[PDB]
């Protein structure tokens, strides 16, 4: 029951503090450009004070960070490294974008000064901006300190916040360039737009542009002229596919999430109500749900282990395996005396393991494959050679496990079974003759195993005396 | 001092949920449509508040379970330096009756009681245990989860939008002022149901049309209201989708099983007598629910150790009923249980047939079936054979084709052992091996049926 | 290409033909009920004649059925047997629904008999007749015949459009009844209602419905009074939840069914892409994207015939093997002149498995441990003995793989490698050597594996001549 | 006689499908607002009709692929029997002027103007071709094909809608009529654009409230239009569903690979200098698209067999550069390079540390490394070993601890030998061995590094 509660529970990098720091601080003013342009552009025809010195303040803020992305070093593809060539790095950022770069940071006043026809049409160039959003979004997904579904949702809110926002200020553009203000779908129902607060017709604009992408549609504020109308047309279009969008990506989150707790749940949901139902057992029922829980875990360890090796090189496998076993693997009795190289080969294939209690990791009279290793926990030697499962001595963490099979090609003597979760590592029979065959110290292995067996009475000395004929 | 867990204290909890419940439709309505105290409320109000007094002073006599606590921990201290470290504060200024804090301020009647939604973790620990409970499923409380939530922010916008809508000066040129002529001469019960219908309308987006904001406070509100909504709507759908997902799985499971079958029975174009009776076999297994396929998907993943001893508790007393085990040994048993195969048939199926290579011995456990015996073309029946008896082991013991055709009657499970490894196992003991052939033996007496066996066998035993 | 294609690509009985074509006939009659009733209720307050005198004919059949339904049998769930007993049929039919089916069948005149306050309410009785419709549904979901999506959709229409009719009536039933009727949803839009014709009263209805659950909500046909408000909140409730659960099986149905095409989809474009890319061969890579088609298609129907193997009784497994192997056995050299009952005994446990061309089931210097024989195809013998990988001898359908070495308990001799798609099937040791030792029969054998080892030359002669020491 | 797959006849196809388009855009707006052959549009339509009628009768000299044909049936039979069997009629039914249809009735010119409608079979065969290609993805052609649905949907609906508004007497009191005083003494292009407004209003579930049925017909029609609304967005949402559910699993494999990863090294308390190693490895092999894990994830799926032949094309040029292999064999380098392992490294790290024990040795194929040495303290580099070159080599073939530490400066691929497999490969063949000892010994001849390793070697060689 607790086991199973538990287990259901003077250039610079591109990487220094002061300047991610700094870069995401632009971000902030990539919002408000965001938010203006479009109010500028639907709202405002001329420069208003107390937006064209933002407006200024911004731009210049924007050309400090043109003038020192010059001196800001990149990761190539091909070297995965910092290419710290002033040459290069001029010649990438003005292939990459330098002119788009620089007309989104000319201050609205020239543009004025060019042609009064435009200033509305140049707003909107400085939504270029919005692709370092986009950048953030993008490191952030592939980040592992946040999470991947608030990042979603952050993303998914700022999407359609947007897109409600333009779709607000251009159709308020089309209401307000309109020749007779009457026939236009705010003067149908104000009747005196274009002389009362701006704040009450940006707020009609939101709450209209809000009300027709929810799918509300209250009736007031509707297209009357033929412009309006396939305006709205396409905003409708638009707006289908990113409810679709939305929808998708909720549906998404929400699954993939619980999916594989579900099948722990259900697979340990059918253990228990058989369990419960068919002559419950007063304690076995108890002992084998623990066994499904350490199972659970047991495999999941195992392959997470496994997923994460044989994807790294061998030597910093083998790095890993002998920081890991090393130490225990001095202990082992059959590697006494042994030179050290042979050591370091042995304990770079072995290959560890895990296993449930109660488990027979070796089994009487099969054909010799391997030969396994202690770690962690216990087992106890069985043999059902008479008739009966009775153990015959215990192993703890240090032994080896049916190495004399292995050694003289015969089947095992003794069946294996780990009476607690023991965490073991095999080597295989081939490997261990390549090894051996590929040196020169090879006697001291049977010589120690040939001691061994003389300190074990008469359970050896049958196989000892037929190896003492065998060698002959 | 008292324990968790207890049906003196459950109860209580599952009581006091129902009152949370009403705390929260009340304090949003207090809020919104009324200004003071109201005494065909008040005393209501007060009655809660004292239940939840009652509440707050009982709890410092409630034990905890720990990271690694012994299922309990009763003390005066770590509970109640704990509960008084966590939310006694908030539980505390949420229970004072609202008489008094009228003296300390006319004006913050309805800020005050709204105070009293604090309560609403009593629900969110009980969603949150239903969550990992066994008799309840997961979806279908999440999905009840969202409902709840639902309703609550329906009666909360309805509530903030009526008052938005009686706070303002000149009523007219409001939502319910355009539509209703004069809505503050009217009953609070034609007003609440007037906003709640306005609500629900805005939260399924169905937006008639009446009742929709006039001036710039109404549209601001609801503006984040319908975003609020379309992100409630969204997670609704996708909750939903997930229930529906995983919870039709076993008829796509059965239903894809039976083409794979099939689609192997026809790649080998095999008979229709085995394509039949395969389909009948594996249409039994996926119907029969909790007992056909529930066995065999929990003994399967025991290490045959764990199992051994399930099948030794099981299928003990049953064994030992058998005329053939009589006084062997209590492991020879124990081996011999551990060493069966459970197999289940559908009716009207025959198990053995007469004159066939003796391979198996069957054991039968539940159901009926009738030893079918033909002459020339006569199926003569026999006898019947009941739960708890051995059949066909006459014809493997004594070397020799099947003697009678054992056709089953109603559903049976059966209990097969190989004829080589019972062989193996006797040979493994021999002593047993005595007892088992006397035991036959002596069976062997009924009329005129085994007489030649016997004899036949005297022949070759000298 | 051309194989990636193709992967890509007097009682009666319950089941009688004349008893199932006449209860699939009342599906019928209960849609036709489930479409009165509703109208019943709301529209009429008296028994019309073209519509009484076809209830009256309804009620008729549906009495016929409940008569009738005393003379069929069931299928019990623990003995999956038709009962037959007329004594049990009568308890079991009135134990679960007799009642409440004859309350169904009772004519709307009898009703109004009693009161004439009734015939409103026990119209809405006759709605029990829907539990056929679901057993019906229910049983085309457990069916192979027909298309899941399809049974899906069908009921999903007919939720939707029984919930639109219902809401429909239910809603004008409010509207009319009800004083000052100038005062309702319908009063203040016609201003005429109860005075034309049925027909336009029950599409506006059904309009109104239709707009409220698709959630379009034009504006006409609004709640006016509290009741017709309580009535809107309500089943604007249940049509959230209504459509919820529809988007959510549209997006099950769509999902699922062509997910296990994108397993394969993107494996195999990643081979391609792969092959395209970096160094493409000139026709090596098309000879492993063929590889990986076959392996497709071997290990899928290597998983299907173990799924619908291993939960069947060895009874009918052993017949289906001997019915597949027995007859191509026969020509096996090792077994001829063998006991006939160790032959079906040997194809009751061959476990016969595929495997993909240009794979190696048998690898040379091996532990003993299985033994193979071929059904389809061919493979070839090949030895890195010698340092080089050069065939020996080519073995076709019918004769048996790494023979000598399980028997002799020896390493493997060749490597076999399969030129073609082959069927094999594969038996192991200790089941044979199980298998022998609970027999008299086996001279046979080891004298047919000495006289094959004559007609081979100084291959197993070496292995011969060992065994002639060996046997001493 | 031509095939298919021609560049003169796919974009002949391709160019049939604009013209489809236009029908289908076209034949609806005359069905409901045109009653007249209006030569505006009638010449267009001739010009269309005549480029179908040069489709129709060239088809008769294209073949096919059938189930088992040799990938073209270039005959006049079983072609043109085979065409004519199958939609020739429909073909030209759907192609006759409208002029002509004109004589045999005024009355049937929208309806035998629907007939074009046929043509959209072309289209259905390009989103089938397109559904199963390898430059295109599956989800984002379902979701154009449904894109596409919804707006032919769209104008059907409204053109249908608008003719019902028209066909009707007394335009009042109609759904336009109501809205607009006069509909029908305005231009064409002002009440297309309405009727599709409103098509696009109910479509997307607005419905703001204007143009609203008012008799019955337009009610009934409209129930049908809003059920049919229901069941196209529902299979739309579905469709988007999975299209997000999988286009995103990439990022979520590589998360979720990290974390495990991550959980791993932690569990077993791994010091820092291997968990930043492994991560970044990871990192490297998840970040390299096409080349790092497509590799592996393409040669692990083969039989040891076809990946050796790969391994042999792929490291043949580079293997035969090396000074090791010179005159060795022909077959030895095939079981050699078959006895490879790519590998890949990030730079600014070391492969070989000097003085470790010899059991690898390298063959470099891209990228640069840097042989470090140091004395004491002093990282001086020594020389610089670019692609195509072995190193480590001689602490493995001279058994002696590691000369010089390989640390890489650029992403390399290497290929790695094992000591024991190469010394078991060597021993096999012997007469190989001598030429990969005098081989080795020639190359040892540069300045006072190996002099004395050639002297030591030679006091044990006799
Ligand atoms: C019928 C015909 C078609 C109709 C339309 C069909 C649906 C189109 C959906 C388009 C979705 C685009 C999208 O999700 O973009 C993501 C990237 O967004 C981004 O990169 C967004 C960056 C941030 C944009 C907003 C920045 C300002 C936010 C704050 C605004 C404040 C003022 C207004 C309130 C992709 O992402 P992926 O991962 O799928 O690839
Ligand atoms: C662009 C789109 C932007 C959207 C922004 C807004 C997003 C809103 C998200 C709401 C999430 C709600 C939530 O947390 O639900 C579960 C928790 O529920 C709970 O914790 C349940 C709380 C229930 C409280 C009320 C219970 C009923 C009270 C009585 C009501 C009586 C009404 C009478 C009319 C999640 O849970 P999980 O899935 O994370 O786990
Ligand atoms: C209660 C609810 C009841 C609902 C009842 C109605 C259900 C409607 C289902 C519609 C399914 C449509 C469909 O078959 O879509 C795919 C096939 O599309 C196709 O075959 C594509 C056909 C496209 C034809 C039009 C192409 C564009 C023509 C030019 C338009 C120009 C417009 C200009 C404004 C499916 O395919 P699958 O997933 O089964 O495979
Ligand atoms: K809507
Ligand atoms: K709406
Ligand atoms: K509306």
């Amino acid at each position: 029951l607790l086991c199973g509660q538990v287990q259901d529970e003077f250039v610079v990098s591109p990487y220094d503090h002061k300047y991610r720091i700094w870069e995401a601080f632009l971000v902030v003013l990539v919002v408000y450009t965001a938010w203006v342009s479009p109010f500028e552009f639907g709202f405002l025809r001329k420069p208003r004070p107390p937006l064209s010195i933002t407006d200024n303040i911004v731009n210049a803020f924007f050309a400090i960070d043109i003038i020192m992305t010059f001196f800001v070093g990149y990761l190539d593809k091909s070297t995965y490294l910092i290419v710290d060539d002033r040459k290069q790095i001029a010649f990438k950022y003005l292939r990459s974008w330098f002119l788009l770069d620089l007309v989104s940071t000319i201050p609205s006043e020239a543009a004025m000064r060019i042609s009064s026809q435009s200033y509305g049409l140049f707003n909107m160039l400085r939504l270029w901006r919005l692709r370092r959003v986009g950048a953030l979004f993008a490191r952030l997904e592939k980040d592992r300190n946040f999470n991947y579904f608030w990042v979603r949702c952050a993303k998914l809110v700022c999407v359609t916040l947007f897109a409600v926002h333009c779709a607000a200020c251009f159709y308020y553009l089309i209401a307000a360039r309109n020749s007779n203000p009457a026939k236009t779908w705010i003067g149908a129902n104000v009747a005196n737009f274009l002389e009362e607060s701006l704040w009450m017709r940006y707020v009609t604009s939101m709450y209209w542009s809000i009300t027709t992408l929810t799918t509300v549609g209250y009736g007031d504020l509707h297209p009357v002229n033929t412009k309006e109308m396939i305006f709205d047309i396409f905003y409708m279009l638009f707006n289908l596919g990113l409810t679709a969008y939305l929808i998708g990506n909720m549906t998404n989150l929400v699954v993939h999430g619980t999916s594989r707790t579900r099948n722990f749940r259900d697979t340990i949901q059918a253990a228990s109500n058989f369990a419960h139902r068919n002559h419950l057992p007063p304690r076995l029922q108890d002992q084998m749900l623990a066994h499904l829980c350490l199972k659970y875990r047991t495999d999941s360890e195992g392959l997470q282990q496994q997923e994460t090796l044989d994807a790294l090189p061998k030597a910093i496998r083998s790095s890993i395996s002998h920081f890991l076993f090393y130490s225990l693997m001095d202990k082992v009795y059959l590697f006494r005396g042994v030179s050290n190289d042979l050591l370091f080969q042995l304990v770079s294939e072995m290959k560890a393991e895990y296993f449930p209690p109660k488990e027979d990791v070796i089994l009487q009279n099969e054909a010799p494959t391997d030969f396994y290793i202690l770690v962690n926990g216990t087992a106890d030697l069985v043999d059902v050679d008479t008739g009966t499962e009775s153990i015959v001595r215990e192993v703890k963490a240090g032994d080896i496990i049916g190495e004399i099979g292995v050694l003289c090609y015969r089947p095992q003597l003794f069946t294996v079974r780990t009476k607690r979760l023991c965490q073991l590592l095999r080597m295989n029979r081939t490997t261990f003759l390549n090894i051996i065959q590929a040196n020169v110290g090879d006697g001291t292995i049977i010589m120690n195993n040939l001691l061994q067996h003389l300190k074990e009475m008469n359970d050896p000395v049958m196989t000892n005396v037929l190896l003492e004929i065998e060698n002959m």
